[PDB]
């Protein structure tokens, strides 16, 4: 029968530590070709994209996949998304105590399935996020800055931490609009880590 759940809405119990089991609901965005057990999900209420092995993870229970696949809507703003994809940006967020908070970042791609959302990462938090950036732009909260042989996708990666331990993981994606930028999935966490190999922030990070 049908085994591709990309595009489905899912629901499942989640158990954090020894706390109670709570329900999470979200949309499956992708299934990683170099690791078909790994799915990327946008959960309702979490800004970060999660990487979970939905059928194996010990913190997941009572998983249900709805057959009703989320349809991709008509794209009518490719003229403006093309000026933003692959660029450095300054994204404005509202703080609780008053206002104003600018975060420097980079727009990576239009998100798959939920295609009015974009993938973005920040210098202060270098993991994968999803926001409806063209709406934020219209509201005056996004500034777009002008710019000045073996494939690494699928390779194992590790980097030494300050306490002497090695953090293991795998490269799962190469950013089409900025090919020196990669997505890394580490064994110990569900966030997706974004690295630009041209920068000093990715020199400690080393391959095999």
């Amino acid at each position: 029968p049908r085994r591709n759940i990309v595009g489905c809405r899912i629901q499942h119990g989640w158990k954090e530590g020894n706390g109670p089991v709570t329900q999470w609901k979200g949309t499956v965005l992708d299934q990683v070709p170099v690791n078909p057990s790994l799915y990327l999900i946008k959960y309702d209420g979490f800004d970060c994209v999660y990487g979970l092995e939905l059928n194996k993870d010990e913190r997941v229970s009572a998983l249900e996949v709805l057959p009703d696949r989320v349809a991709t809507s008509r794209i009518s703003d490719a003229d403006d998304a093309d000026r933003m994809i692959g660029k450095a940006v300054e994204h404005m967020f509202e703080t609780e105590d008053g206002s104003k908070d600018e975060w420097r970042g980079m727009v990576l791609a239009r998100a798959p399935v939920m295609n009015t959302w974009f993938y973005i990462t920040y210098e202060k938090d270098p993991v994968l996020y999803m926001y409806q950036l063209l709406d934020d732009y219209k509201e005056g909260d996004l500034r777009i800055m002008p710019d000045s042989v073996d494939s690494l996708v699928g390779k194992q990666v590790e980097y030494a931490k300050e306490d002497g331990s090695k953090r293991t993981g795998m490269v799962i994606h190469q950013v089409e609009a900025k090919p020196s930028v990669y997505f890394i999935k580490f064994d110990d966490d569900f966030h997706i880590y974004v690295y630009d190999l041209v920068k000093t922030s990715a020199e400690n990070l080393y391959f095999q």
